[PDB]
């Protein structure tokens, strides 16, 4: 019965086979999400984001009257935006153009309407009373976006707003226990367990997670892994995250902890090449400079038939721009031919770039008719290392 463990993990199910067999599970898992309610919450968060932007710009002395025109550079110097925050500032201006306050003409901006009096803290509280299940999202958005002017002026390190040493759980709850993240993280767990269901007893499985953070996605996977034949490598670029995850996950003795910067050759950071069966990357790969070189490093870690499980957001979101868009990773991208002005890719763009970086049999999840629009704005992508 035993066959050499040195040979590639051919027992791994194809991603397409995995999605076919998970189809009845995914159909019922999607229905657990309120379609009408998740949409109206998301819509209101996008409107509240406009009020945070206007409040911050007025705090920096925005005095642009209607008809007046300005370019990005002049407005940044006027408001005092530091050079490292201009790309975020440009996106904020783009948001104001989407709602009709501004208009984009060539590389110029024209003020169409005078922004009215806003009080986003008061409206955030009203939404908190109506949707207490979104308290983590509202509280994080209030803590981050209410210091938008200080971040734009380089006076406040936005990592101390998103990921302060004393509160890493708030941002974790967004990645872990939000309505949409509950579904996506469950898909991540079901995919991984289904792909390895034919694991021979005489063989161990090696999983590596990139950008695992505090372990929001990780917590869904660990309880289902067989500790006797699993090695799970928990990695993040930052040791503060692996340190916090090591405390949370003490019960699991098959976990290893190590730092990994996916933008640099992993084999120079103490990782074996082509020796991991499953790589998990939840909400991280977008925060890199070049997706092709990031995906080539990801592919470099996968065994010849290994599985890449990707969890990414696929659409622009105003309130996300006021939280994780404050951080440097949101604006690292320079592959402008692929990503002209935003770090995220949609389903079709991910499939194309994966097929160009050595991945095959690419599946995007979930794909159910009658699906809530919120589930269309994020995806779990499963792809196989090709050769
Ligand atoms: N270049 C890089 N290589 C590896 N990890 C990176 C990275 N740039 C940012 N990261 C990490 O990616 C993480 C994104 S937080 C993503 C959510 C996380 N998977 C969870 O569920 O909790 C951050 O913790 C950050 O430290």
């Amino acid at each position: 019965y035993f066959q050499s463990n040195a040979l590639p993990p051919d027992f791994l199910l194809d991603p397409v086979e995995v999605s076919q067999q998970l189809a009845p599970s995914l159909t019922e898992l999607v229905t657990l999400l309120d379609n009408a309610r998740t949409s109206e919450i998301g819509t209101q968060l996008e409107e509240l984001s406009v009020d945070y932007i206007v409040q911050g710009l007025l705090q920096m002395g925005w005095s642009y009257q209607p008809t007046e025109s300005f370019d990005l550079d002049a407005a940044a110097q006027c408001l005092g935006v530091v050079p490292t925050q201009v790309r975020l500032f440009e996106r904020l201006l783009q948001i104001l153009a989407e709602v009709g306050i501004l208009q984009s003409n060539q590389q110029q901006w024209q003020v169409q309407k005078t922004a009215q009096k806003v009080n986003p803290s008061k409206q955030s509280q009203s939404l908190l009373s109506q949707y207490p299940d979104e308290a983590a999202t509202l509280t994080l958005l209030e803590r981050c976006a209410s210091q938008l002017s200080g971040v734009l002026r380089g006076e406040i390190d936005p990592v101390q707003l998103v990921f302060p040493q004393g509160d890493l759980t708030t941002a974790t709850q967004l990645y872990k226990d939000s309505a949409v993240a509950k579904v996506m993280n469950t898909i991540v767990e079901k995919v991984i367990m289904k792909a390895m269901e034919k694991l021979p007893p005489s063989r161990g499985i090696r999983l590596l997670e990139i950008g695992a953070g505090t372990g929001g996605t990780t917590s869904y996977i660990l309880p289902h892994l067989n500790p006797n034949q699993t090695e799970y490598i928990f990695t993040d670029i930052g040791a503060l995250f692996t340190s916090k995850a090591q405390e949370k996950f003490q019960d699991y003795r098959f976990l290893g902890y190590q730092t990994l910067d996916i933008e640099v050759d992993p084999s120079s950071q103490g990782f074996e090449s082509h020796r991991y069966d499953v790589i998990i990357a939840a909400n991280v790969l977008h925060a890199t400079t070049s997706l092709k070189q990031t995906l080539s490093h990801v592919r470099q870690l996968l065994a010849p038939g290994g599985i890449l499980v990707l969890y990414e957001a696929t659409t622009r979101s105003r309130w996300v721009d006021l939280i994780f868009g404050l951080l440097e990773g949101w604006w690292k991208f320079t592959d402008y031919e692929l990503r002209p002005d935003y770090p995220l890719l949609n389903r079709e763009q991910w499939k194309k770039v994966l097929s160009e970086t050595g991945f095959t049999q690419v599946v995007t999840l979930p794909e159910v008719e009658g699906m809530a629009e919120a589930l269309s704005q994020q995806t779990v992508i499963v792809a196989q290392a090709a050769s």
